[PDB]
């Protein structure tokens, strides 16, 4: 029967391409008045009606089925009236789930899902599989469909799972949970029809009831047991481990901190469940420097490692990296910070800096402001350029320390965006003698 695309974004346009190539009659609605895709849609799909305006329950009831974009609230009045008359409320992921003829790795959770999703993708690439990665913010799932594909890796948001009826994922995981009942019930739908699950030993709420009847792999930071990825501590070294077997000393990883070890172990668990070899996975794990500008490893020079965390444009993001990297390393931190502070209260940085920093290097407009908030009990130096800051940190860092650009400020006083700031930080580091 008839179908309607409800919402015209990146996912909506993928629904336009999918329904058109399959030869199915459909129409499109959007609450805007000159949406961007309107010029392309009038030129490339001239036979499709595009109804721009406030949603009308009357118009939607001419469809037996609707595909709602993740942004829109499922409690929008027109959508509630349409489901009462019997319209099936669906979405791109629900169509993808019915059309896939290859296993699906399905990942949902907090912001941490980007590292795990990216890792499993690079692991599968290292294993010579034809793999498509998408979902959530990323390539729309329906665009990934192809008959040569051997493995789908999907980062799914709570909204995308709300309109999904039965995903039939080969392995599925909710990375972490800990009110907010609706958020976690939606995420939990990722387990509908799942043939394997990966659970977090640190968070009992990520374990679905089906873990008692389907293969259940776990990850965590303590010592692993049957079907578990964990940490073994033998001699003075911590090792990533599977069951009784030591896989790799964490010191050979480029990423740092407890959260990254857990993300690495979850990615090992997910990749294992789909038969990725350990040798391929561990090599990819060793080569992964991190996400662009999220505490990203740049270089090791004379036993000092340099980390680009330029995305930390606020106090909260920088405190997380100061405590995350500081608790993990053997030495101490040399922090580079400063820029546009947005009037933030920098007081929250004093104690972690006193506990983890050997010195602080300050640049940017609000460098004097951060200085007064840190006090006169940590060694401070104020510089004018990023290259001065990098060389000044290298003159302060002793072996085993970490040089951390976690500015806690925006970069627009001296740079184009934070990404150019991190890119130029890496350049100054790569140019040290």
């Amino acid at each position: 029967h008839f179908r309607i695309v409800v919402g015209l974004g990146k996912s909506g346009m993928s629904l336009v391409r999918y329904l058109a190539r399959r030869g199915l009659p459909f129409a499109v609605v959007d609450t805007r008045e000159n949406p961007p895709e309107l010029a392309t849609l009038r030129a490339q799909y001239p036979q499709v009606e595009v109804r721009c305006g406030e949603l009308d329950a009357e118009f939607l009831c001419s469809a037996r089925e609707l595909y709602v974009s993740p942004g829109l609230s499922l409690r929008t009045p027109a959508l509630v009236q349409a489901a009462a008359k019997g319209v099936r409320i669906s979405g791109d992921i629900d169509l993808f789930a019915r059309e896939a003829k290859a296993p699906i790795v399905a990942i949902t959770g907090s912001n941490a899902k980007s590292t795990v999703t990216t890792l499993v993708g690079e692991m599968a690439v290292a294993a010579d599989k034809r793999v498509a990665v998408g979902g959530n913010l990323g390539t729309p799932a329906l665009d990934l469909l192809a008959d040569d594909i051997e493995l789908y890796v999907l980062e799914l948001s709570s909204f995308q799972l709300e309109t999904c009826d039965r995903l039939n994922a080969e392995v599925a995981t909710v990375l972490n949970v800990s009110g907010m009942a609706d958020y976690h019930l939606a995420k939990h739908r990722i387990f509908r029809g799942a043939r394997q699950v990966v659970v977090n030993r640190a968070d009992a709420l990520t374990r679905p009831l089906i873990a008692d009847t389907v293969p259940c792999w776990s990850f965590g930071l303590n010592k692993p047991d049957f079907k578990a990825f964990g940490l073994i501590e033998e001699d003075g070294q911590k090792w990533l481990a599977f069951q009784f077997d030591k896989l790799l000393p964490v010191g050979e990883l480029k990423i740092r901190g407890a959260h990254n070890y857990s993300n690495a172990l979850a990615a090992l668990a997910l990749g294992h469940a789909v038969g990725l070899p350990f040798d391929a996975m561990l090599g990819a794990l060793k080569a992964f420097s991190g996400l662009a500008h999220r505490c990203q490893w740049v270089r090791e020079r004379q036993g000092v490692s340099y980390y680009d965390d330029s995305k930390a444009t606020n106090v909260g993001a920088a405190l997380a990296a100061i405590e995350g990297l500081g608790a993990d390393i053997d030495g101490k931190l040399v922090l580079l910070a400063g820029g546009d502070g947005k009037g933030a209260d920098f007081h929250d940085l004093r104690e972690p800096v006193a506990r983890f920093c050997r010195a602080v290097v300050l640049l940017g407009r609000d460098a004097g402001l951060i200085a007064q908030a840190l006090g006169n009990a940590v060694p401070l130096v104020r510089v004018a350029t990023l290259d001065e800051a990098v060389r000044q940190a290298a003159e302060l860092a002793r072996e085993g320390d970490a040089v951390l650009l976690s500015p806690a400020c925006a970069s627009l006083d001296m740079f184009k965006n934070f990404e150019e700031r991190g890119r130029l930080f890496a350049k100054a580091v790569e140019e040290l003698a």
